[PDB]
């Protein structure tokens, strides 16, 4: 049918470690492009640096702008609907900010608009090496991982830049450099407006967040969490998808760094942007993109259906 048939093409934009297809085999947006296309949507999947800042000449933002232009040329369209996961949402904001005439909407899924306490943590861990050699060694490993897994073996990988970009202090600077009507006041845990208009260009702004990881007990200055996406302990998702327990682990570090409810690496407050459709999904960070390989806990909503319904929402909104 045409349930997901939007006026403007939808460009799905990946975040950290990403590419359109890992090693040219595993779709980042698992089963999403096919689902949307089957429902009549025109969908393109960006392939940007998995590790980089969003701004800068070598950044993901310029890469996405360049890609948007090739999509407009190929389809004959004048604007696109940007849907970004995690850092992809920040990249989408960059394009909406520098080329408002080419964007009709920006939807962010689990995007760290205010940064990540987990990025703050990882950056701090690196600082404890007195020699600084681990920064060089680990960055090299990660950069190589990015080049090897990129579908096109993109050599533009800068793990340290990516890490810095996702920290809370740097995200605050990014927000000053690239403001948006969809963002509320820093430190307020509020969203902004549902739209932004610059000159004759209006952008429909949306967002949702996964809050599977909930702080549930505090003892001796230590906060314990619960992964609400799963049936306690026995959920097959803990067995079939290694990221389920991994994100519960990172999510625990998050709550102990004062993040509050989160998806494993992005807090609810950090994810707020534009019209906040929901922050109640019992999803971890990868459940948001139907990963790994479609496995999610028993209490987790269907992410394929959520994204599809949103394509229809965009259609109904006129974009
Ligand atoms: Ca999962």
């Amino acid at each position: 049918d045409n349930y997901a048939a939007t006026r403007y093409p939808i460009i799905l934009v990946h975040g950290l470690t990403g590419t359109d297809k890992y090693a040219g085999v595993l779709e980042y947006w698992y089963g999403i492009q096919e689902d949307l296309q089957q429902r009549g949507a025109t969908v393109y999947v960006a392939n940007l640096s998995g590790f980089q800042s969003d701004d800068g000449p070598n950044g993901r933002g310029e890469q996405l702008l360049a890609y948007v232009k090739t999509v407009l040329a190929a389809t004959g369209a004048t604007k696109v609907n940007l849907v970004g996961h995690s850092q992809g949402g920040l990249t989408s904001r960059y394009v909406a900010a520098v080329a408002p005439d080419l964007v009709a909407s920006v939807t962010t899924i689990g995007t760290p608009h205010r940064g990540s306490e987990f990025a703050d943590f990882v950056q701090g861990v690196l600082a404890y090496d007195p020699t600084g050699l681990s920064s060089t060694v680990i960055a090299a490993f990660v950069n190589v991982f990015g080049i090897l897994t990129s579908s096109s073996n993109n050599t533009n990988q800068d793990a340290l830049a990516a890490l810095k970009t996702l920290t809370t202090a740097q995200a605050a600077t990014y927000n000053q450099n690239y403001p948006s009507a969809g963002l509320g006041a820093p430190g307020s845990c509020q969203t902004g407006a549902p739209t932004e208009t610059v000159g004759g260009n209006t952008h429909l702004l949306y967002s949702w967040a996964g809050t599977a990881i909930q702080p549930t007990i505090s003892v001796f200055g230590v906060t314990g969490a619960t992964d609400t996406s799963t049936i306690p302990l026995v959920d097959p998702a803990n067995a079939l998808d290694p990221s389920t327990l991994a994100l519960f682990g990172t999510g625990t570090v998050m709550v102990n760094r004062g993040s509050g409810q989160n998806d494993g690496v992005v807090s609810k407050c950090s994810a707020l942007y534009g019209q906040v459709l929901s922050t109640s999904y019992k999803w971890n960070h990868l459940d948001e993109i139907n990963q790994l390989l479609g496995v999610r806990g028993a209490n987790a909503e269907d992410p394929v259906a959520v994204i599809r319904t949103h394509a229809n929402r965009l259609k109904l909104a006129g974009v």
